[PDB]
C-alpha cells in the first residue's frame, strides 16, 4: 500500500485550494525512484469546471482522498505483477489541477480556481529529497493519459530543478503512456486547449515555446511536435488506435468504406511519427487500457511485453541482441495484433 502525504507547503494546491499532495511506498534497498502523474482530462472555463467540481470532485480537491492506495502494473510490488521494477520506491501523484499537468496559477481575487499542476511535480519532487531521493540513481517520471501528456511537458523540468538544487548525478527519465496524439482532420480540442491554457496560465518546454513563439504555445500539447526538443531519454507507449483520439476525432464503434479507410489512415499516421521514436511501444489496438492495469504484462508486439522493452531501454542506458526497444506494429487494423486486451 501507498501512503498519503498532503503537501507541506499548504500554498500549492489543488483547483478549490485544499492541499495537493502524494502517495508514497518506500523501498529502502532500491535506489530507483518511479514518480507516476494520474490522467482524467481537464477543464478550460468557469461553466466547465463547475460541472467538473460537482461530478468529477476528487479530481478537484484532496479534501475527499484516502488514506491508502494499492499499487498496480508497474506500481505493484509483487515481481509477478510488475517484472520491471518492483523493487522501486513508488509514488503516485493525484491530478487534482485539470491543466494537463501545465498550470502555475493560483486562487485569488480574480481566479475561482487554483491551475498549478506544473508546480505540484516540482513540490513532490522538492519533499521527495529530504525522504530518500537524494539519494537515488534514477527518477523515471511516468503517466496515463492526461498524465502521459504531463511527462512530455514535465520531464526537462525536473532535470533542471535536480541540477540547479545540486544533484546532478540522479538520472531524469520519462514514460508517456498514452498522451500521444494528432492534430488530425476528424471524421464527422486545439481550440479547447487554446483556452484552456489562458486560463490555466499554462507553461511549456522552453525550446518547444522557443520554436513555435507567442499565442501558439498549443502545439507543444502534441507529442510528434515536443518530443524532438526534449533532452531527457523519453519511452512512448501509444496504442495505434487510441480511444481517447478515436473519441475527439468523433469515431464510434458494420463498418463502411469510408471509416474503414480513416482508420487505417489513422494507424499510419500514428506510426509515422514514431518512427524517429527509438524507445516506444506501439500495439495495433483499439484500447484506452493503461500501464497501471494489473495484466499490463499480456500485451506483445513482435513476440515483446512491455516490460520486457522496458528492461532493454534501462540496459541501452547503462542495439542490444534479443532486447528491443524500439516496437511498433505495422499491420493495418484493431486487434491484428493476437495479444490485443479482450
Ligand atoms: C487530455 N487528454 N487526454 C486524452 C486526450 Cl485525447 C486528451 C486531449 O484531448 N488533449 C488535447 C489535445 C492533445 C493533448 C491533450
Ligand atoms: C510554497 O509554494 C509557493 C508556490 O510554489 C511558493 O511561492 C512559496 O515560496 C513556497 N513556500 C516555501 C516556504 O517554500
Amino acid at each position: 500500500d501507498l501512503r498519503l502525504h498532503l503537501l507541506l507547503n499548504t500554498s500549492v494546491t489543488c483547483n478549490d485550494g485544499s492541499p495537493a499532495g502524494y502517495y508514497l511506498k518506500e523501498s529502502r534497498g532500491s535506489r530507483r525512484w518511479l514518480l507516476f502523474l494520474e490522467g482524467g482530462w481537464y477543464c478550460f472555463n468557469r461553466e466547465n469546471c463547475d460541472s467538473r467540481y460537482d461530478t468529477m470532485r476528487r479530481l478537484m480537491s484532496s479534501r475527499d482522498w484516502p488514506r491508502t492506495r494499492t499499487g498496480t502494473g508497474i506500481l505493484s510490488s509483487q515481481p509477478e505483477e510488475n517484472p520491471y521494477w518492483w523493487n522501486a520506491n513508488m509514488v503516485f501523484i493525484p491530478y487534482c489541477s485539470s491543466d494537463v499537468w501545465s498550470g502555475a496559477s493560483s486562487k485569488s481575487e480574480k481566479n475561482e480556481y487554483a491551475f498549478m499542476g506544473a508546480l505540484i511535480i516540482q513540490e513532490v519532487v522538492r519533499e521527495l529529497l529530504g525522504r530518500g531521493l537524494s539519494g537515488a540513481k534514477v527518477l523515471l517520471l511516468a503517466g496515463s493519459s492526461a498524465g502521459g501528456t504531463g511527462v512530455l511537458l514535465n520531464v526537462d523540468r525536473v532535470a533542471e530543478q535536480l541540477e540547479k538544487l545540486g544533484y546532478p548525478a540522479i538520472q531524469v527519465r520519462g514514460l508517456a503512456d498514452s498522451g500521444w496524439f494528432l492534430d488530425n482532420k476528424q471524421y464527422r480540442p486545439t481550440e479547447a486547449i487554446r483556452r484552456g491554457i489562458r486560463y490555466w496560465n499554462g507553461v511549456v518546454p522552453e525550446r518547444c515555446r522557443r520554436q513555435f513563439q507567442e499565442g501558439e504555445e498549443w502545439n507543444c500539447f502534441f507529442g510528434y511536435k515536443v518530443y524532438p526538443t526534449l533532452r531527457s531519454p523519453v519511452f512512448v507507449v501509444q496504442w495505434l488506435f487510441d480511444e481517447a483520439q478515436l473519441t475527439v476525432d468523433n469515431v464510434h464503434l458494420p463498418v463502411q468504406e469510408g471509416l474503414r479507410l480513416y482508420i487505417q489512415n489513422l494507424g499510419r499516421e500514428l506510426r509515422h511519427t514514431l518512427k524517429d521514436v527509438p524507445a516506444s511501444f506501439a500495439p495495433a489496438c483499439l484500447s484506452h487500457e493503461i500501464i497501471i492495469r494489473s495484466h499490463w504484462t499480456d500485451v506483445q508486439v513482435k513476440g515483446t511485453s512491455l516490460p520486457r522493452a522496458l528492461h532493454c531501454w534501462d540496459r541501452s542506458l547503462h542495439p542490444l541482441k534479443g532486447c528491443p526497444v524500439h516496437l511498433v506494429d505495422s499491420c493495418p487494423w484493431p486487434h491484428c495484433n493476437p495479444s490485443c486486451p479482450t
